[PDB]
């Protein structure tokens, strides 16, 4: 606001020091506002008159009259300026100069102990920090705890006592500034007795100190605690009591005295805090609720250790809505062996915590295996499949749900295949083009080349590597690439070559982004190659590269090694690029030797670190010749470590391979092993080295607690011990520690007294692994099997029995977004576990360790698993995978396990296509839409192509063109050819199929390529129906009114005739409706998930209704339970539209309702669901004040409504409790209608009062549904609440001569026809299910048949046009006849607009906000549709649709340059949206209308597709009263120009 201080001038009210937040600040206050954007430094200013300016940091407060300056130092003379300006808000300014002196004066006294104290021991403990400020002297007085009330004392403190004072010591700090200062106990006598002691003051007045001997140290696990008690004085060993006691409660727990090791063993979990260490006089205590000791340093990292290891996998993490996650589990013990057979919980998780599914999963051949079905409109995000094996100790495997945008244009990088010199430049071709056949003109690609080293240069020799592995400066980042492109679609990219002294073949890569206004780019990268020679040498090792375990990457890698004290053997060629082989003569092979030097480096900004130095030795040398056409094979002798083989070349050219002989490639206990991985019976030989020597103890544990322990006394020479290792031991979760302690507690030379070792016990084994090569070609083709074969290997040993392998194939895009690697058993089963115990101690905290160190280096997804194979003896086995389309690399993935034994294979699939056919089309079609797709063909061959093209199209979708011609196409040209098609009426998909044939390639026949795009086809109108009925006595004829055949279109007219011989439903009528209703709010969804849930096909088949084979029904339902189940709120609460929308009770009862009725029907749903549901539900029933009903017109019916439904819901469950039905009973006059009431009663009768709920019943068969059609939030009408209460009766059994009366007049009330809510539809279903009609006979005469049709039960049968053109009905029975007449089609004219109560109007302009014409469109040209909706009512359930012309495509933007624009978008801001969705082929959106209120929305829309396109009328209902309909005024056609 602020134009209030308008009028006003500047005065100055006060300038003064004062406190704020604790410290002296400097403040302003002028009498009006000022200009809060900050100037204050030029205009107002503070000046010491001894020490000049100081800190000019001017704040300003949340009040804008009010200037700030904070921390002022105290006793000093400030000397204040304003300067005339300031200007303030209503640029008033302030006249002249003001200047004021002021003295700060000086601050508060204050003393207190800088810490409320430890527990840490002394055997005299001296000083102790106090923080004092402008305080002379302080007082204080010593108390001594009692050794009886120690503990609870003790234990009063962190969660009683004698007197030994001595007080008044001396502190002279500096004037008004805070000193640290230390009081001194050492020349104290009555004081340096053993006990626990508290200094008091006269903010921290009091502190805690302890004096003792006795130093105590604790290993504590998940449910065992270990003590060792020794001395602080005279080296270790001691005796002693000790005691665990409760937080707050100084309850003792358990009690204990050492052994005469020191060692003492205690059962218990959390909850015990504080530990007591006692001998007589003296005592230490030590709090378990503080932090443990700091372990970050040492290798203690890695898995949990579990009794039973369950190891969950997969081919991917990385899902889309709509597909399916699948999920594999291996069960095993703490050593990889096999457990008796048990049944594994799984539940599915989203992001926001909430269970989707639980399953009780079965193994099958020791096998888990899990589908996950997600949502089309599944949340996007981290999800998690959450494993109990029976310990309450959940696993947990994440995977990511994630969607991806089209990308709409299309970028085209290319080079020069061939290799170039060093000398050389780089030129890449860049071609950029929109999807629609428009080029790319001026759009602004934003790129950047980077060099890096290229070892797999030649193809036609796979394996082969090249290159100096060595050589420096051979991945470096080149220059970055802006071209603004200009031409029609092309541009070119030159890279300079600062590339020369390069021995080693190299690729330049360029990775590129098209841009089209800076919103969505499509990037993509193309390498070039470089070879410093026209031919060089080649290395492929003999020897299979092995899987290891790489910490740096927690992933088991596969790495070229060979066994310690051994031969290498490797495969040396000398080619080019192409073909293969030529001759030389002295190629200098060499083996070198890597050695590395290890050694620990300190540093400030560091801490310690592991540095090494590297050394290369040339450690073996051969000479080679080699002819045309000639693999030369060597071999080298090797020991341990790190060697690599290097091959030189007369041309100075190198080629290196690393490998490995070994498989293993100062203020702390150094501990060393003898040998490297041991047995269960073997004996380890533990070399144990301490900076200074020292007493303590090793141990040998794991989790749960202790497996061996023993004291030591350590010299300064270090000390070797022999350990024993026990059956008992093969958990890989094995550490060994070590405790060192210095004897003296006054030392030099600083020295830390406590010293501490920890090391992993290697335990694993080197024949357990599954060794797998997976045989498949390196290149294949689209559509045709992928054969992969799997040879197993066990190094020692046979070949195990019976060896289970999964094999997968992934396309590696998606498996390198996330960094997916390969799962391992193995490694899962097998790998280091971490240290599962925490250490609390006494001496001196830990530093602080910095840290452990990190290492450093739409499109249908091709995804597929094929079942569990089994290899025969030799270990041999074959899958195949049927590869779809796709063009690129595939990773081959593959576990293996037995009972014992488990591994793990890798293997990469190029899949490429000689000739690549993209059709772009639009997203949809419309009946009579005429359209130009855009068909582009490549040839990716190095031969020229002579292609005949054959389109054919089928289903909704026809061709208007002639055939194409041949086309010739050069190597890795695209051509791009115009199909025109039309679509046809009907509501289905289209399909064109597209034929290539020619395109001759030696060595392969190849059949002819075939692709084949769908698109869907629905009528540009809405679906037209009529209804019609009546009753014939004897004799009677009837005929078919004409309005059911009136201005629509045959062969899309479908009929339906119902002959009963008893007032009828239309049963078929409800289903069919309901199963076509297009959108997914919750009460839809449910409504329409009624009639799946209790119909079968031999149901639906009687009432003219196929489709669904059951299992699909089963699998449908489970569907919409997963839907229902995604707006489910965190209370347990539904939503109509989202998780995150309003909540509505009514809707919560009736989701529940249906989930009720779907688990007694055999259908899964997570408890987590019905029991939150049920609590909430409960809360609905006892706390009625948590609910909030919106856009209600009678909160008391609203609410009775809701209750009394929850009553029902609850009570079908018994758990409704009936003191609260009664409760509600009592306010039984707030029911607008007699359906609550019946529902009420029926919950009365079932949880027992029968006679209230009879009188409940009894009343709501007299009580109409009552209400200005406003609201009442129970989603009603009179029909559904009838139809309702009629179910009801039906279902329970109840009154029969009220309900055929109801049933009569509810077949008679049926006729309020031709727009139904999805409540009636369901509301009229469960009350013709339940219904049973007995027999009626019934005998007619149609034009149907020659002979008469007849039945005793309701007969439905469907017809077509020429059926329906022409039905004649004659009576023939004894009896009255009823006969319904159900009609749909489309219509053959465009429909006039109509409107009833509401109304809807659409205009359409351009960014401009000018009108726009829909005629002269041209491609990529943006509209903005704007829809105004207005009614006299207030309609809360406004639905809001817009069928699109399929040449315009939604841009997904809620709230949507300036000008006019604006004015229309803040309206929209105005609106009350419940829900909006940008379909492909419709604008929706759920509104509430408020009465004179016009609602305004408006949508961005781009045109794409050119083409000739039917357009559809703006269209408005309410969904639960939807005679309130609304359509309005179309232009007819949109015609879309290149």
């Amino acid at each position: 606001l602020a134009q209030q201080s308008q009028g006003k001038a500047l005065t100055l009210l006060d300038a003064s020091e004062a406190q704020l937040d604790g410290a002296a600040t400097l403040v302003l206050t002028f009498s009006i506002p000022l200009d809060p954007e900050q100037d204050f430094s030029r205009v107002v200013h503070v000046v010491d008159a001894a020490s000049g300016s100081v800190d000019g940091a001017w704040e300003l407060a949340p009040n804008l009259k009010e200037l700030r300056l904070r921390h002022l130092e105290p006793e000093r003379v400030l000397v204040v300026t304003v300067d005339p300006a300031v200007k303030a808000l209503n640029n008033a300014t302030f006249g002249k100069s003001y200047e004021k002196t002021i003295t700060t004066r000086d601050v508060q006294p204050s003393v207190g102990f800088a810490s409320r104290g430890s527990l840490l021991p002394g055997k005299i403990a001296e000083g102790l920090p106090v923080m004092a400020l402008n305080v002379n002297h302080v007082d204080v007085n010593f108390f001594r705890v009692k050794p009886g009330s120690l503990a609870s004392f003790v234990s009063q403190w962190e969660y009683m006592a004698d007197l030994v004072y001595t007080g008044r010591f001396d502190l002279n700090p500096a004037r008004n500034t805070r000193e640290k200062l230390l009081l001194p106990l050492s020349d104290i006598k009555p004081l340096q007795q053993a006990g626990v002691y508290v200094a008091v003051m006269n903010s921290n007045a009091a502190t805690l100190f302890t004096l003792s001997d006795i130093g105590v140290s604790a290993h504590r696990y998940h449910n065992r605690l270990d003590i060792f008690t020794q001395s602080l004085e005279n080296g270790a060993a001691q005796s002693g009591i000790e005691i665990v006691l409760l937080n707050d409660k100084g309850q003792t727990l358990a009690q204990a005295t050492s052994d005469a090791q020191g060692h003492v063993q205690l059962e218990a979990d959390k909850a015990a805090a504080l530990l007591l260490a006692r001998k007589e006089e003296q005592t230490t205590l030590l709090d378990l609720t503080l932090p443990a000791l700091d372990l970050s340093e040492f290798n203690v990292a890695g898995a949990p250790g579990y009794s039973k290891q369950f190891f969950m996998f997969g081919p991917r993490d990385l899902y889309r809505p709509g597909e399916t996650v699948i999920l594999n589990g291996l069960l095993r013990d703490s050593d990889g062996k096999t457990l008796p057979d048990q049944p594994v919980k799984l539940e599915v998780v989203k992001p926001d915590g909430q269970v989707m599914r639980t399953v009780v999963s079965q193994p099958e051949n020791g096998l888990y295996r899990l589908n996950y079905p997600l949502d089309i409109n599944a949340p996007t995000g981290l999800w998690h499949v959450r494993a109990n094996t029976g310990d309450n100790l959940l696993r947990s495997w994440d995977f990511h749900v994630e969607d991806f945008m089209p990308e709409r244009m299309a970028l085209n990088l290319t080079a020069q295949k061939t290799p170039l010199a060093p000398a050389d430049e780089v030129k890449f071709s860049v071609v950029g083009y929109y999807l629609y056949g428009a080029p790319a003109n001026g759009n602004t690609l934003q790129g950047q080349l980077f060099l890096r080293p290229l070892r797999d240069a030649v193809a036609a020799l796979p394996g082969f590597q090249f290159g100096n592995i060595a050589e420096e400066n051979l991945s470096r980042s080149l220059d970055e690439v802006q071209l603004t492109l200009d031409k029609g679609g092309r541009g070119e990219v030159s890279a300079a070559s600062q590339w020369q002294e390069a021995h080693s073949p190299l690729q330049v890569i360029l990775q590129a982004s098209l841009l089209e206004s800076g919103g969505r780019p499509v990037t993509r990268r193309v390498e070039q190659a470089i070879w410093p020679a026209d031919t060089l040498p080649g290395i492929r090792p003999q020897f299979a590269a092995k899987a290891v375990y790489d910490y740096r990457t927690d992933t088991t890698v596969n790495q070229p090694i060979v066994d310690e004290d051994s031969n290498a053997a490797f495969d040396i060629v000398y080619a080019n690029a192409q073909g293969e082989k030529k001759a030389v003569s002295g190629l200098q092979v060499r083996l070198i030797r890597e050695r590395r030097d290890y050694y620990w480096n300190w540093s400030e900004s560091e801490g310690w670190q592991s540095q090494f130095d590297q050394k290369d030795l040339v450690e073996g040398e051969q000479t080679l010749d080699l002819n045309a056409d000639e693999t030369g094979k060597v071999s080298f002798p090797v020991e341990w470590g790190a060697y690599r083989l290097e091959v030189k070349a007369p041309n100075e050219t190198v080629s290196s391979v690393r490998f490995w002989a070994g498989y293993s490639w100062p203020d702390r206990v150094t501990l060393k092993l003898d040998k490297a991985n041991y047995r269960p019976g073997d004996t380890m030989k533990l070399h144990i080295a301490a900076p200074v020597a020292g007493k303590g103890y090793a141990m040998v544990e794991s989790s749960d607690g202790p497996l061996w322990w023993q004291a030591i006394d350590v010299p300064a020479q270090g000390l070797e011990l022999t350990i024993p290792v026990d059956k008992t031991w093969n958990r890989h979760d094995l550490y060994l520690s070590t405790l060192v302690v210095r004897p003296g507690d006054k030392s030099r030379s600083a020295t830390p007294k406590r010293a501490v070792g920890l090391l992993h016990l290697p335990l694993g084994d080197d024949n357990r692994r599954l060794d797998l090569a997976l045989e498949s070609p390196a290149k294949m083709r689209p559509n045709q099997p992928l054969t992969v074969r799997v040879k197993a290997s066990v190094k020692h040993g046979e070949m195990p029995k019976q060896i289970n392998v999964l094999v997968s194939a992934v396309d590696s895009g998606v498996l390198n977004i996330t960094d997916y690697a390969t799962p391992d058993p193995w490694q899962a089963f097998f790998g280091q576990k971490r240290y599962g115990a925490d250490i609390y101690d006494i001496y001196g905290q830990v530093i602080e360790g910095q840290g452990r160190l990190a290492a450093l280096r739409h499109v249908n997804i091709i995804a597929q698993q094929a079942q569990p194979i089994t290899l025969n003896e030799q270990g041999e086995g074959v899958v195949t995978l049927p590869i779809g389309d796709f063009n690129g690399e595939l990773r081959v993935m593959a576990q293996a396990w037995t009972a014992d034994d488990f591994g793990r294979g890798e293997s990469k699939v190029v899949v490429a296509a000689p000739v690549i056919a993209e059709l772009n089309m639009p997203r949809f079609l419309a009946g009579g839409d005429v359209s130009r797709l855009v068909l582009d063909v490549t040839n990716l061959t190095d031969r020229p192509q002579t292609l005949n093209i054959a389109l054919a199209a089928s289903g909704l979708l026809e061709l208007l063109s002639q055939q194409p011609q041949p086309v010739n196409l050069a190597p890795g040209v695209r051509t791009t050819l115009f199909v025109p098609v039309r679509a046809l009426e009907g509501f289905g998909e289209g399909e064109i199929q597209a034929t290539i044939s020619g395109l001759n390639l030696p060595g392969e026949t190849l059949d002819a390529q075939h692709k084949q795009w769908q698109i869907g086809v629905r009528p540009a109108w809405p679906a037209q129906t009529v209804n019609s009925g009546i009753a014939l006595a004897p004799g009677e004829s009837w005929h078919v009114p004409e309005q059911h055949l009136a201005n629509i279109s045959p062969a899309t007219l479908q009929g339906q005739l119902l002959l009963s011989g008893k007032p009828p439903l239309n049963l078929a009528r409800y289903i069919r409706e309901l199963k076509a209703y297009p959108y997914g709010c919750l009460e839809q969804t449910t409504s329409g998930l009624f009639p799946a849930l209790y119909t079968n096909a031999a149901q639906l088949q009687s009432l003219g209704i196929t489709g669904d084979s059951d299992e699909k029904r089963r699998a449908a339902v489970d569907i919409g339970i997963s839907r229902i189940l995604q707006m489910q709120r965190d209370n347990g609460g539904f939503a109509l539209w989202d998780e995150n929308g309003a909540e509505e009770p009514w809707l919560t009862a009736y989701a529940m309702d249906f989930l009720i009725r779907a688990g007694e029907q055999g259908y899964s749903v997570p408890p987590e669901a019905i029991n939150r549901g049920n609590e909430r539900l409960l809360r609905y029933l006892q706390d009625p004040g948590t609910m909030l009903i919106r856009y209600s017109d009678n909160t008391q019916a609203s609410t009775f409504a809701a209750q009394a439904y929850a009553a029902l819901v609850l009570a079908r469950q018994q758990k409704a409790p009936l003191g609260t039905l009664r409760e509600i009973w009592e306010r039984r006059s707030q029911a607008a209608s007699g359906l609550p009431l019946m529902q009420l009663g029926i919950a009365l009768n079932t949880m027992g009062d029968a006679r209230r709920g009879e009188e409940a019943i009894t009343l709501a068969l007299n009580t109409p549904r009552q209400d200005e059609r406003q609201w009442i939030a129970d989603y009603g009408s009179s029909l559904r609440d009838n139809a309702l209460m009629l179910s009801l009766l039906e279902e329970n059994n109840l009154r029969p001569d009220a309900q055929n009366a109801l049933l009569s007049s509810l077949s008679e009330q049926a006729f309020g026809q031709r727009w139904l809510s999805t409540q009636e539809n369901n509301a009229l279903f469960l009350a013709a299910h339940s219904r049973q009609a007995s027999a009626g006979a019934w005998q007619v005469q149609t034009s149907l048949e020659a002979q008469p049709l007849s039945g005793d039960k309701a007969l439905t049968r469907n017809l077509d046009a020429d059926q329906l053109a022409a039905l004649e009905v004659t009576n023939t029975g004894s009896q009255p006849l009823w006969l319904r007449l159900d009609s749909s089609g489309y219509p053959s004219s465009a429909p006039e607009p109509a409107s009833n109560v509401l109304q809807i109007e659409r205009q359409i302009l351009g960014t401009d906000g000018q009108r726009k014409s829909l005629s002269s469109l041209r491609s990529g040209e943006l509209v903005l549709v704007w829809l105004t909706v207005v009614a006299d009512r207030n309609v809360p359930d406004a639905l809001v649709v817009d069928l699109l012309p399929a040449g315009l495509e939604l841009e997904n933007q809620n709230l949507a340059s300036g000008s006019e624009v604006q004015n229309l978008l803040n309206q929209m801001q105005q609106a009350d949206i419940q829900y909006m969705e940008f379909r492909d082929d419709r604008f929706v959106a759920a509104v509430v209308v408020n009465e004179g209120q016009p609602v305004t929305l408006v949508y961005l829309a781009r045109a794409v597709t050119p083409g000739t396109y039917q357009l559809a009328q703006p269209q408005v209902e309410s969904m639960y009263a939807p005679q309130w309909r609304a359509t309005g005024a179309s232009e007819g056609l949109l015609i879309v120009t290149p």
